[PDB]
């Protein structure tokens, strides 16, 4: 459902987003640290974009700057319940749990569900990981593989499996167009 590219670096980012574009998909989310960068993936037509910060206090900043900006959906990336709480207030409009462990991970998860945080996504390379987050009240499963004939495998479990929301991770929109196909 939703194709997030993992730029290699401006210009290559901006080639993925233009040919996603080019094929008519959905929705295209794009992931930078920086908002001046996301400002030139939503002209190439990312309707998401995604702040992966260096640290939280130089994030909330880049929040604060699409906020300004008008960008239409903003994301924010953390390990930490408590910085995506702070991300939201700025107007991170999704929150994704990147966890270190998938323990800790299904924790971010529970804790974001009773604070009752707008849009809640989580990150994996397991389906079967991706199923207990959304048990944990995860909206959002996005897939993020170790490689690609795995990766497209987990998207058509998460299928099966009834998901509100399936995003795919990749540098590749040839990649990205499969995983699409895939649902």
């Amino acid at each position: 459902d939703i194709l997030i590219v993992n730029p290699d670096d401006f210009e290559k980012g901006v080639e993925e987003v233009k040919e996603l574009k080019r094929h008519g998909a959905k929705i295209i989310a794009y992931i930078s640290k920086s908002a001046e960068e996301l400002k030139k993936a939503e002209k190439a037509g990312a309707d998401i974009l995604i702040v992966n910060p260096d640290d939280f206090e130089k994030g909330v900043e880049e929040v604060k700057e699409l906020k300004r900006h008008g960008a239409k959906i903003i994301a924010y990336i953390s390990k930490s319940a408590e910085e995506l709480k702070k991300a939201e207030k700025a107007g991170a409009d999704i929150l994704i749990v990147n966890p270190d462990d998938f323990e800790k991970g299904v924790e971010e998860v529970k804790e974001l569900k009773r604070h009752g945080a707008k849009i809640i996504a989580y990150i994996s390379k397991s389906a079967e990981e991706l199923k207990k987050a959304e048990k944990a009240g995860a909206d959002i499963l996005i897939v993020n593989p170790d490689d690609f004939e795995k990766g497209v495998e987990e998207v058509k479990e998460l299928k099966r499996h009834g998901a509100k929301i399936i995003a795919y991770i990749s540098k590749s929109a040839e990649e990205l167009k499969k995983a699409e196909k895939a649902g």
